[PDB]
C-alpha cells in the first residue's frame, strides 16, 4: 500500500499496512499486531515532517485519535486534545472560542500529538509556551504515561521524543495552557508593527498567515515537509567572520555569545532558489524549504540536500542539518549521513 496520501511531500514509496487508529485501544491493537509479525511500527500525525527514502518493511499507523476538552481554572484554559486532531483546526477552533493564545503557530500543518515532538515554533511562539504536559501510551507495555512539559526537555525543534522515548512511545493527548489574560507576542518581523493594546488575537493570526502565505508552498500544489534544515548555531567568533564579509546575514544571538544563522538566507546567498534535481526544486521564495516540483523520487529530495548542503558548507563553513526526519525501510536513518 501506497504512502504517498500520508506524507505531505508526496513521495510515493510502499508500506506492508498502513492503518488509521481512530483510538488509542486501536493504535495499540496495531502496534502489537505488527511488532508481533516482526514489523517496524511508524506513528504518524500527518506526515508533514516525515521524508520516505525507501519502501517501507512494516506498519504505519495514521494518529486520528480525535477530541478537546477544556477544563477551566481561574487563571488559564487547559485543553486536553486528542493527538489526531489538526493543529490549524485547533487554532482556529480555540480563537473562535475566545481562548487565545495560539495564533502564531498559525498554518502549522500536522496533527497535535506531533506538536510537542519538535516543538513547534513560528513567529516569536515555540509550544513549550503554552504546553502544560503530554500524554502517551508506552507501546511495548500498554502503560499510560504523563510527561510535564519540563520532562518534555524541549529544545529548538527538540524534545524528548526525538530521544529517548521515541519509538518506545505513542502520544495520544496535548494538555495546552492558555493563560486568560491575553498577551500578544509581537516580537517577529512583521508583528513588530502591531501595536500591543490596539491588537486582537484575530489581526497577529491574519498578520502570520499572511507572512506565510506569501513565502511558503502549498503541499496542496507542490508537496514539502517545511524548513528542510534547522537554523545553524555557530561559535562568537564564527558568526563574526562571517558577518565580517556578509554584514547583512540575519542573526540570531544567544545570550551565551554563540550566534544562530538563517539557513534559508545562507541557501538563497549560494543562488540555488529555484534549483532543481529531477522532480524536487529549493523553493524560490523561501529558499530553505525543498519541493515536489514534479513527480519528485525521494532519491532526488536526498540529491538537491546534498546539494545545497555541499555549497552552504563551501561557501560559509556552516554545516546545515535536517529538520525533517528521514524514514528508510525499517525505520528512522539519520538525514545528515544520508545528504553527507
Ligand atoms: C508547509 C509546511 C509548513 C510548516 N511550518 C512549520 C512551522 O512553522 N514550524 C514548525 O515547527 N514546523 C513546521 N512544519 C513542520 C511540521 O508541520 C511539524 O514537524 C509537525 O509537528 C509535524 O506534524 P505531523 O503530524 O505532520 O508529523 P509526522 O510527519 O506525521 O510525524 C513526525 C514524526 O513524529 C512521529 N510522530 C508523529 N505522530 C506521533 C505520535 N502520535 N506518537 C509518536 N510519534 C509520533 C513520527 O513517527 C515522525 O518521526 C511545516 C511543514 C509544512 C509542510
Ligand atoms: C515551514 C516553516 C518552518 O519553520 C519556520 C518558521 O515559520 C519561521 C518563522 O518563525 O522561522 C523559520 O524559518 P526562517 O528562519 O527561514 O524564517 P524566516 O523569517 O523566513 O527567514 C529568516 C531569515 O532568513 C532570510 N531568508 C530566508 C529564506 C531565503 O530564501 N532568503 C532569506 O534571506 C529572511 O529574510 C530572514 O531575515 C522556521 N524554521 C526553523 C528551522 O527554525 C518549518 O519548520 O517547517
Amino acid at each position: 500500500h501506497s504512502l504517498k496520501p500520508w506524507n505531505t511531500f508526496g513521495i510515493d514509496h510502499n508500506a506492508q499496512h498502513i492503518v488509521c487508529a481512530e483510538d488509542e485501544q486501536q493504535l495499540l491493537n496495531a502496534w502489537q499486531y505488527a511488532t508481533a509479525e516482526g514489523q517496524p511500527v511508524l506513528i504518524l500525525g500527518e506526515g508533514s515532517n516525515v521524508l520516505f527514502l525507501e519502501d517501507y518493511r512494516g506498519t504505519v499507523i495514521i494518529n486520528r485519535i480525535k477530541g478537546i476538552e477544556i477544563h477551566d481554572e481561574p487563571d488559564a484554559w487547559y485543553l486536553h486534545v486528542g493527538a489526531g486532531e489538526n493543529w490549524h483546526r485547533l487554532v482556529k477552533y480555540t480563537l473562535q472560542e475566545g481562548m487565545p493564545g495560539l495564533e502564531n503557530l498559525a498554518l502549522i500543518p500536522g496533527c497535535v500529538g506531533s506538536s510537542p515532538i519538535q516543538n513547534i515554533g513560528a513567529y516569536g511562539v515555540e509550544l513549550q509556551r503554552v504546553c502544560a504536559y503530554v500524554d502517551s501510551v508506552e507501546l511495548a507495555t500498554g502503560k499510560q504515561v504523563r510527561l510535564t512539559a519540563k520532562e518534555c526537555r524541549f529544545g529548538y525543534r527538540d524534545s524528548i521524543f526525538k530521544h529517548e522515548y521515541q519509538d518506545r512511545f505513542a502520544i495520544v493527548a496535548v494538555g495546552l495552557r492558555l493563560p486568560k489574560e491575553w498577551q500578544p507576542v509581537l516580537t517577529y518581523g512583521d508583528l513588530t508593527r502591531l501595536d500591543p493594546t490596539t491588537v486582537t488575537p484575530q489581526q497577529v493570526f491574519n498578520a502570520v498567515c499572511h507572512m506565510r502565505t506569501t513565502k511558503l508552498p502549498d503541499p496542496k500544489v507542490n508537496g514539502n515537509a517545511g524548513s528542510f534544515f534547522k537554523n545553524p548555531v555557530v561559535s562568537a567568533e564564527t558568526a563574526k567572520a562571517l558577518l565580517s564579509q556578509f554584514p547583512t546575514a540575519p542573526n540570531y544571538p544567544q545570550a551565551d555569545g554563540s550566534v544562530k544563522l538563517a539557513a534559508g538566507w545562507l541557501i538563497d546567498q549560494c543562488q540555488l532558489k529555484g534549483m532543481q534535481i529531477g522532480g524536487a526544486a529549493v523553493h524560490r521564495q523561501q529558499a530553505l524549504v525543498l519541493i515536489n516540483e514534479d513527480n519528485a523520487k525521494s532519491e532526488d529530495v536526498v540529491q538537491l540536500a546534498h546539494h545545497v548542503r555541499q555549497k552552504v558548507g563551501e561557501k560559509f563553513n556552516v554545516w546545515l542539518e535536517p529538520e525533517v526526519r528521514f524514514i528508510g525501510a525499517s525505520g528512522e536513518v539519520s538525514a545528515v549521513e544520508t545528504i553527507s
